């Protein structure tokens, strides 16, 4: 399925996807796109952050959902 | 001075703050105002997120600017 | 013309240029395509940073070069 | 441990270091090699600059790791 992911600064990305990928999968996925590092990138849902561990089915995101990405730095 | 903060499930809410409040600071405000516990608040400006330590004019936040704000729970 | 702009992390950018575009230009270009503040780019070419007020031919920037691209977030 | 330092003009140097070596540190060491006053070097690892005040293990940079090194100087 697809899913968009869009930044709050107006770029939107469209991932291929499944419900049993998990974050870190997603984030994987967003890194082989985009090259942004996964330790850098923050996924929203349902206006919260997103675990690791989940997957796309446990969030109850579907096709067509809209996942927000923000970059954290520290020692990311 | 004002500034605004916007959840990303579309609340706004405005913060009397000052230049050298630390996002630490800001948290606070928001739990005051919010009930939400800085531990649980992850501010947003730039399409960034924001670190404890830093003040809001460390990034360049201005009178009426808005900060984004995300949940970040543990188990959902 | 169009120059490459690439990322330290594998991403490509293709920009259409003037020779007479300035630097603030090129940034508010990548801001369009990618939706990157000015404030957080630093663009590179032959291995140092340049500066926003002068030229693409002021660096002898010309048909088919490569810029760099590195982020300077503003605070953590 | 060994780390590569590498510039935008592809001159590679390698560094002993220690994990608990700060990013000032590490600049300190690039200027003993290399000749690189530490005010013009700007350190990237993961396409981030890294702040000076942190250690190697806070950003988990790693036996055999690249830094990227850009040079900042106006007038060129």
């Amino acid at each position: 399925m697809q899913i968009f992911v869009k930044t709050l600064t107006g770029k939107t990305i469209t991932l291929e996807v499944e419900p049993s990928d998990t974050i870190e999968n997603v984030k994987a996925k967003i890194q082989d796109k985009e090259g942004i590092p996964p330790d850098q990138q923050r996924l929203i849902f349902a206006g919260k952050q997103l675990e690791d561990g989940r997957t796309l089915s446990d969030y109850n995101i579907q096709k067509e959902s809209t996942l927000h990405l923000v970059l954290r730095l520290r020692g990311g």
